[PDB]
C-alpha cells in the first residue's frame, strides 16, 4: 500500500492545518490553509498528488469533501477516496513555537523534525517503500 | 548528486513563483509565494528541506538571500548555498483556463511535470534517493 495516505485536520491559534500521513512510513506533508473549504482542500490534495504517487486518500469525509471542486480534483489526479500524528505534530510545534513569528513557519519546522528524526526516519522509509514499489 | 537542488524565481500575472528542481532527476517543487522576500524564501526552503534530504541549494544569490532570516533557516536545516523552467510555464499555459486561480494551475503543472513519462521525474528522484 505504497500509494495510501490519510488526511486529517487540526486546529491551532484559530488557524486550520491539513496533515497528510503516508500510512506505511509515517512521513507527513502538512500546511496551514486559509479555511477548511473544498477549494482549499482540493488545492492541498493536488499539491500532494503532484509530489508523491497518491492512489487513495482516507479522509474524515466531512463537509469540505462533499463538493464539486474536491471531487473534480481527486478525479483529475486519479485519486480515490476510500493517528495522534496530530498529537505528536502539535507537540513538536509546541517545542518550536517560540522560534518563529508565524505559525506557518513553526508548522514547517515541525514537519522537518518529524520527517528527519531517526533506525530509519520517516523520510528514509517512504523513499524505500516507494522505490521498492 | 542526490542532495543537490536549484531554486529559481519566475513571474506570471504579477505574482512570484519559486521553483526548486532536484538536479539529478528533474523533479520539481514549486509554489506561488506572497512576495520575493527573505522571510518567504526562508519559508519555502524549510518546506522543501522537510520533505526531501536537501544538502545544497544553488540559488541566484539575489536580494532575498542576503538577509538574516534566510541564512538562519538554511543554518537550522543544515543546507549550504553553493531547463525545466520554461517547460513549467508552458504547461501552466496549457492548463491556465481550468482553474480560477494561478496557484491551482501551478500545482496542476507540477503534477504533470513530475508524472509525465522510461521513467518520470518522480520515479527518478525516488530511485536516486533510495540508492543513497
Ligand atoms: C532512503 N535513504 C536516503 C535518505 S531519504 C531521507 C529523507 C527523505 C525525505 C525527508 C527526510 C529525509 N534522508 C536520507 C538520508
Ligand atoms: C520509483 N518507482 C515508483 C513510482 S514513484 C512515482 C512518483 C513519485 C513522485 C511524483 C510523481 C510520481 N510514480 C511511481 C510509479
Ligand atoms: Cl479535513
Ligand atoms: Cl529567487
Amino acid at each position: 500500500s505504497p500509494g495510501i495516505w490519510q488526511l486529517d485536520c487540526t486546529h491551532l491559534e484559530g488557524k486550520v492545518i491539513l496533515v497528510a500521513v503516508h500510512v506505511a512510513s509515517g512521513y507527513i506533508e502538512a500546511e496551514v490553509i486559509p479555511a477548511e473549504t473544498g477549494q482549499e482542500t482540493a488545492y492541498f490534495l493536488l499539491k500532494l498528488a503532484g509530489r508523491w504517487p497518491v492512489k487513495t486518500v482516507h479522509t474524515d469525509n466531512g463537509s469540505n469533501f462533499t463538493g464539486a471542486t474536491v471531487r473534480a480534483a481527486c478525479d483529475w489526479a486519479g485519486i480515490k477516496q476510500e493517528e495522534s500524528m496530530n498529537k505528536e505534530l502539535k507537540k513538536i510545534i509546541g517545542q518550536v513555537r517560540d522560534q518563529a513569528e508565524h505559525l506557518k513557519t513553526a508548522v514547517q519546522m515541525a514537519v522537518f523534525i518529524h520527517n528527519h528524526k531517526r533506525g530509519y526516519s520517516a523520510g528514509e522509509r517512504i523513499v524505500d517503500i516507494i522505490a521498492t514499489d
